[PDB]
């Protein structure tokens, strides 16, 4: 019933586009990480 | 140089574990989405 998203790399989070309670669509941006 | 993480499914974000400026390790939890 649930998905846990993890970072694919070491880096720094530069943007986060969602907060708890927001809906998401498949393919919708969650965050951006710089290497 | 950068990674864009997207939702793998339609759902609702139930938890977000990072904010801009935080470091992440490979495999570190970003968020949890419920279907």
């Amino acid at each position: 019933t649930s998905s846990v998203l993890r970072s694919p790399m070491p880096g720094v989070v530069v943007a986060v586009s969602v907060k708890p309670g927001d809906a998401v669509a498949e393919g919708q941006e969650i965050c951006v990480i710089e290497a």
